[PDB]
């Protein structure tokens, strides 16, 4: 079935424990490994959403926030680049490789890209990722944020 | 006070029309000028309309309006509207008395540098239930705090 999680929101630390423990339980996700993006929902209810992501080298989230959702990421196989925006334009880039995880609160703005072909990652959000902010730049250079429904 | 409007969220052109219409009807807002101090002119399921009196120190900070379109009419004085540019050389526009502007729901801006005693009318649709307020670390990494209002 779906995952058997608490009936409440999880904080950042709890979300990071969740994605790491799921990674140690391939019975919960191996079936859903599928390469195109391709994402597969492992769990979606009123408190938490969990997705399994299978990456191609070209895949790119764009710059986004998660509105009011905290989140965590565990890389199961391969490696991703987590990028954080800086107003100067010299953005911070970190490689996250197999075995590693990180979490963030709801104020986070980031971009995931640069994956090794075939990478696999588990992403959890609490409260659920029902809204995402997608940033874009005009030819002027002026930045905008489009709020998108993900429910 | 109730406003004769379509029973639906309004677009940015409709909101600009609204703020300019209200600016032409001082009988509706003149009583509420007070020196941002703010007075609600009308709030319902579809729109929020505010009168704002500015001091020279007032500053919204950088923010978005989540899913709300908006419009501003400067009734007296002047405001600076600024729009952020990657690179740090932000676009700045002085909006003087008599002038108005509107924007869709993707806008990021900051209002500040008001002549002392400026008066403006602001309308949002859908209502401004949530705002995103941007901040930096001393590292320089930008964050967005979602504020319920
Ligand atoms: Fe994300
Ligand atoms: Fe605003
Ligand atoms: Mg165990």
């Amino acid at each position: 079935g779906e995952l058997d999680l608490p009936e409440r929101n999880l904080d950042r630390r709890e979300l990071r424990d969740l994605v790491n423990e799921l990674a140690a339980h391939p019975e919960r996700w191996a079936e859903h490994v599928m390469f195109p993006r391709h994402y597969a929902s492992l769990h979606r209810d009123a408190y938490v959403d969990v997705w399994l992501l299978c990456w191609r080298a070209e895949d790119d989230t764009g710059w986004h926030d998660h509105d009011i959702s905290s989140g965590a990421v565990r890389v199961v196989a391969g490696a991703l680049k987590e990028c954080n925006p800086r107003i100067g334009g010299e953005h911070l880039e970190t490689v996250v490789s197999e075995g590693e995880s990180f979490s963030f609160g709801p104020d986070h703005i980031h971009r995931l890209t640069g994956a090794v072909h075939g990478s696999v990652s588990i992403h959890a959000y609490s409260p659920p990722l029902w809204r995402l902010g997608q940033y874009s730049i005009d030819d002027s250079g002026v930045m905008r944020r489009v709020s998108v429904s993900y429910a």
